C-alpha cells in the first residue's frame, strides 16, 4: 500500500521542502522505496537534490497537463530517493489547468499510473493555497504543516485548516491531518514551547514531537536536526504500519 504524505503551509520559509527531502532521507535509510514530488514552481527541493530546474527537458508540469508520463519526468537522486521534480514552467500550470474539468486532481491522476512502484510519496508543496497546493492535498492520504515556533506568527494557521476542511469536503474525504512538526525550534529559552503552546491552545492543529531544532537543506548526518528528523520518520513509520498514534508534544 502507497503512502502520499503532503507537506503544506501556504506560510512561506517554515521548512517545508527541508522536511520533505529530510523526512525521505530518513525514510529510504528504513528500506522504504521514496517518490518527492516538488510542487513549487521555484524549484527548491528539485535545486537541493542537485537538478538544475531550468535545465529539465521536462518537469511535473507537463505531467499534471498529462503531455507526459509521469516514469519519464523521473530523476534520480544521491540518496537513493526518486524525484518528480518542477521548475518555473509548473507557474503557468494554472492557466492551463483552470481551462480544463477536474483541474484539482492532475498530481492524482498522475500517482495513480506510478502505483505499486513506490512506499511513500511525499508532495512538498508551495507556499500558498492555490491550484498547486490543492493538487497536493487532492492526492494525499496524509498532510503535516511544518509550523515554525521561532515567533508567535501564526495568523494563517485558521486559513490553512479552512482548506483541508474545504478538500475533505469536494475533493478527499480522506485526507488526514496528522498535525503540526515544530520547524526552527530555538532551545535558547522557552519561547518556542510556549509558542507551541500558543498554537495548539488556540487552533484545531494537533501540535507533533519531536521539533526540529534550528541548527533549502537536506539534514541526514549525526546533527540534532538530523535525529529529529530520524525520530519523527520512525513516528510516520510506525502510524503507517500498526495504526499508533503520532506523537504529540502537547496532549
Ligand atoms: N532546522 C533548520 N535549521 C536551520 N535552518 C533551517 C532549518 N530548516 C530549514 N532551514 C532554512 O530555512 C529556510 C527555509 O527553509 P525551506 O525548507 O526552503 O522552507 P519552505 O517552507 O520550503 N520555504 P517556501 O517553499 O518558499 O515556503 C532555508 O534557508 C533553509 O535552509
Ligand atoms: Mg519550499
Amino acid at each position: 500500500v502507497t503512502r502520499v504524505l503532503a507537506v503544506a503551509n501556504q506560510k512561506g520559509g517554515v521548512a517545508k521542502t527541508t522536511t520533505v527531502a529530510s523526512i525521505g532521507a530518513a525514510l529510504t535509510e528504513q528500506g522504504r522505496r521514496v517518490l518527492l514530488v516538488d510542487l513549487d514552481p521555484q524549484g527548491c527541493l528539485t535545486f537541493s537534490l542537485g537538478h538544475d530546474p531550468d535545465k529539465l527537458p521536462v518537469s511535473v508540469h507537463e505531467v499534471l497537463l498529462g503531455d507526459v508520463e509521469p516514469s519519464a519526468a523521473l530523476v534520480r537522486t544521491d540518496e537513493g530517493m526518486t524525484l518528480l521534480p518542477a521548475n518555473i514552467d509548473l507557474a503557468g500550470a494554472e492557466a492551463m489547468l483552470l481551462m480544463r474539468a477536474g483541474r484539482e486532481y492532475a498530481l492524482k491522476r498522475a500517482l495513480a499510473k506510478l502505483d505499486g512502484d513506490f512506499d511513500v510519496v511525499i508532495i512538498d508543496c508551495p507556499p500558498s493555497l492555490g491550484v498547486l497546493t490543492l493538487n497536493g492535498l487532492t492526492a494525499a492520504h496524509d498532510v503535516i504543516v511544518p509550523l515554525q515556533c521561532e515567533t508567535l506568527a501564526h495568523r494563517g494557521v485558521g486559513q490553512f485548516l479552512r482548506t483541508i476542511s474545504d478538500v475533505q469536503q469536494i475533493t478527499n474525504p480522506d485526507l488526514k491531518l496528522l498535525g503540526a512538526l515544530p520547524t526552527l525550534y530555538d532551545s535558547r529559552t522557552t519561547h518556542s514551547r510556549d509558542v507551541l503552546l500558543d498554537v495548539a491552545d488556540r487552533y484545531e492543529l494537533p501540535v507533533l514531537a519531536p521539533p526540529i531544532p534550528r541548527t533549502s537543506v537536506l539534514a541526514g548526518r549525526k546533527s540534532k536536526g538530523a535525529i529529529a528528523y530520524r525520530e519523527f520518520a520512525d513516528a510516520l513509520l510506525r502510524h503507517w504500519k500498526s495504526g499508533r498514534k503520532m506523537p504529540t508534544f502537547t496532549p
